[PDB]
């Protein structure tokens, strides 16, 4: 989690040091074997080579699987970023255009109707429920902070996946090079280089066991964290957003509550009233100047655009797409990363066994 001292971190560290103790017992087993063989057949080497080839292959499969999983997680985060960015742009544009509409309505009324000054009550009415609409739309949840934190998480996971991809392909390359130099030493007469590469192989064994440790730690941590993630997302993020909206988004396979149809109804009725009053101004604009009629027709098309924007908005608030993105992210984390990372754990175990067998076949050369 966030702090550096708790049971979860201690549990993961205990698993890691248990794997390190496994590495230690492996190395002391190697030491006792070497001292026993210094105190006073091709089948095993062939089996070791086949096992190490199978290990590196299954590890490459696991790394590709986790690469694909992280890639689709980043894709889902990108879709969520796009959706919230579109929501934010739509709401900001609607507010900005509404303010512009208020100011231009004030201008066109002062230009013409100020001479008569009889529909001042109507003008005050439009002003008052326009302000009511502004207040009601101010109640929508702004999505700037979630976009910022999700972009930060996307950057972090991109960096982490790039680092892991590079490091583990380095590990695959090193394993292949060790296999090739083993074959070359088997064929060509053993030079001192076969005595030099023994320490390199031992260090690579140590690295493989450390990989097993970190792999098991990450696997258990991620599995436990995404077993019931909803509580974690509520705790870490649900501070400036009320719990009901978060629970709606995280769990809306059915229409649980959806406590926002009142807002859509009030905007729809406000806009219908706006259409009615605009039509009233048109039908009072017959004896007036054509400039008033042109402005009114422009306002009518403007209201049409506002209505279609509101329809796009209410399409975007519906939790189908966001819930689909969440479910895709959840499955791509657990059901993909866990399995790939476990396959990588089997990689580490099999590679450790393979190095053990090669060291078993080490001293017998000379
Ligand atoms: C979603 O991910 C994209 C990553 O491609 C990021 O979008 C950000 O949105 C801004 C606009 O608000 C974009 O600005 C773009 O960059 C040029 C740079 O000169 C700018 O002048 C233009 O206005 C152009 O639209 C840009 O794609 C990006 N901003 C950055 C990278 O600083 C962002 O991570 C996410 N979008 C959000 C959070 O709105
Ligand atoms: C903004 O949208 C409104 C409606 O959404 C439109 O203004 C006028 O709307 C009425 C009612 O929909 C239209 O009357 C109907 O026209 C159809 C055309 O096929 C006709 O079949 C019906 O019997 C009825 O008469 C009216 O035509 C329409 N005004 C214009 C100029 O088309 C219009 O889409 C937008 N208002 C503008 C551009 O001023």
């Amino acid at each position: 989690f966030s702090p550096g001292d708790e049971t979860y971190q201690e549990s993961l560290l205990f698993l890691g040091v248990l794997a390190a103790i496994g590495l230690g017992l492996n190395l002391i087993f190697l030491t006792v074997y070497l001292v026993c063989t210094c105190c006073c057949v091709t089948w095993t080497a062939v089996v070791a080579g086949l096992l190490c080839c199978a290990a590196v292959g299954v590890g490459f499969y696991g790394n590709s699987e986790t690469n694909d999983g992280m890639h689709q997680l980043i894709y889902s985060l990108d879709n969520a970023n796009h959706t919230f960015s579109g929501m934010d742009e739509l709401v900001s544009a609607n507010t900005q255009r509404m303010k512009v509409d208020l100011e231009q309505h004030l201008a066109r009324l002062s230009e013409i109707i100020a001479a008569r000054g009889d529909y001042i009550q109507t003008l005050k009415f439009m002003q008052q429920m326009a302000g009511n609409v502004v207040s009601q739309l101010s109640g929508l949840p702004v999505w700037r902070e979630v976009t910022t934190q999700l972009t930060k998480l996307s950057h972090q996971t991109a960096y982490v996946e790039y680092y892991r991809w590079l490091s583990y392909l380095l590990l695959f390359i090193l394993d292949l090079v060790i296999c090739l130099v083993t074959c070359l030493g088997l064929a060509r007469r053993s030079k001192c280089l076969l005595a030099s590469m023994l320490c390199c192989g031992i260090l690579t064994l140590i690295l493989s066991w450390a990989s097993l440790a970190a792999d098991a730690a990450a696997a258990v941590g991620t599995s436990d964290f995404c077993m019931a993630p909803d509580i974690y997302i509520l705790n870490n993020t649900g501070s400036q957003i009320n719990s009901e909206v978060t629970r709606y988004y995280l769990h809306c396979s059915q229409s649980l509550i959806s406590p926002f149809q009142q807002s859509l109804t009030t905007f729809q009725r406000s806009l219908t009233t706006m259409q009615i009053q605009v039509g009233g101004l048109l039908q009072f604009a017959v004896p007036l100047f054509p400039t008033a009629e042109k402005d009114l027709l422009g306002i009518q098309l403007l209201l049409n655009n506002s209505e279609i924007s509101l329809h796009q908005l209410t399409a975007m608030l519906d939790c189908r797409g966001l819930h689909k993105d969440y479910l895709d992210a959840l499955t791509g984390i657990c059901y993909d990363g866990i399995e790939g990372l476990l396959f990588l754990g089997l990689f580490s175990l099999l590679a450790a066994l393979a190095f053990s067998t090669l060291t078993c076949a080490g001293p017998r050369a000379w």
